[PDB]
């Protein structure tokens, strides 16, 4: 049966999966779960994913509850022989390493920041604190890009898809003007056909944040 | 070339790799990085890992900066065809899925709690808040173990090694009395020879945390 993606396109890790679906032309059935209404706490979704998180993928009997597992799974089933998830071990480990960096460091810090706005109101967030945490992520990715057109090497991989959606979200608040490699990479990413799938949810997140946080992004 | 593991055994994700190294009898050179003295900010280590995090593995010219990639890399190179990182696609996806649960949810929440203690002192931490966050993680893992007999399936996998080190760290603070499957599973993990690689760093974490946080964990909590 075709895969099913439970999703809220405001979420960075959802948008990474939407970009891969568009890049690989995967026929998928989308099911919207409204996180700001708490629809992730509906009893049947919680039964499916007790982490109450999106993206969640149901593909046959397989239930994946993390965008990085979904990215890898979809590339393995639908892009065998592709370069997005390279077959050579050392290259695949480098892509895996950067996907985990996205989860563990970039997304963690952006999520901490944005959740603080949601839950405290923008005016009550220590923006300087989060600016330092997130500028440090920028600095790290700028080094990752030294002598490398893309995050994990010379070609576009799953790591770029994961990182670009969160990066574009950080960039709602903090500009890339100080990071030339990272700003050129982001411009290049924005020229992908598949980047179209990031646009709609990023703007929806911008609008939802500004409403719930009682503020406007620079 | 022999793998080099930059490590602080107090760190849960370090201990998961140490468990795999002992379980597979991998010869690895250990290089200590004292997180509580800020040695992860020495210029040479930042050059190697700009996230200034342990575990960091150097194996040949491959540099891995996340425990879950290290676990997968070491299983592929030293447990080829094994069942820790299974070859069947759906089974491997389930292990990967739970490795990411440990990264995204359990460790995130345990790290947030313990970092708050380090930065604020235990008496200034909203312990009730973190108790809610972490008990929710217990509930989730109990549900996983209601469906299977290990975290990602019927056999031991990398997911159990990743999850048990953080589980044991959470359980320094919060008891497992109300969680029978998780107690049964935890007791089974404690029977593995490889669990020795978790016991020592866990105790050092307990002692350092009590010093820095000016508190004591409830001795009755730990299983
Ligand atoms: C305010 C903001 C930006 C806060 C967020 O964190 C997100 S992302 C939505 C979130 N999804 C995950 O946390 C999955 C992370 C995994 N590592 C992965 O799939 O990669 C989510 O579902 N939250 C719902 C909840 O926790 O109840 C966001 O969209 C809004
Ligand atoms: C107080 C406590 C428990 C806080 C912690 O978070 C840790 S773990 C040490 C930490 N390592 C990582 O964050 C790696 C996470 C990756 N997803 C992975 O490898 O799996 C670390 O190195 N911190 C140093 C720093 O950030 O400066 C801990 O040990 C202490």
């Amino acid at each position: 049966p075709k895969p099913i993606l439970y999703y809220d396109e405001r979420s960075p890790p959802v948008r990474s999966c939407l970009m891969l679906i568009k890049l690989l032309d995967i026929d998928v059935e989308l099911r919207f779960v409204n996180l700001f209404k708490g629809e992730q706490f509906q009893k049947d979704f919680l039964a499916l994913n007790p982490q109450h998180s999106v993206p969640t993928l149901v593909h046959g009997d397989l239930v994946l509850t993390d965008s990085h597992a979904i990215l890898i799974h979809l590339a393995e089933k639908f892009d065998e022989g592709g370069s997005l998830w390279p077959q050579e071990h050392a290259e695949r480990m480098k892509v895996l390493n950067l996907l985990l960096f996205e989860c563990s460091f970039l997304f963690r810090r952006d999520s901490d920041f944005m959740s603080a706005i949601v839950r405290q109101g923008f005016a009550n967030v220590d923006v300087a604190h989060h600016e330092r945490k997130l500028t440090e992520a920028y600095i790290i990715m700028e080094r990752y890009l030294e002598n490398s057109d893309f995050m994990a090497g010379p070609q576009l991989t799953l790591a770029d898809l994961s990182i670009v959606t969160t990066l574009s979200t950080v960039n709602l608040m903090f500009p890339l003007s100080q990071f030339p490699r990272l700003r050129r990479w982001f411009t290049a990413m924005q020229q992908l056909d598949a980047y179209e799938a990031n646009c709609s949810g990023l703007e929806k997140l911008r609008q939802t944040m500004e409403s719930v946080g009682s503020f406007q992004f620079p």
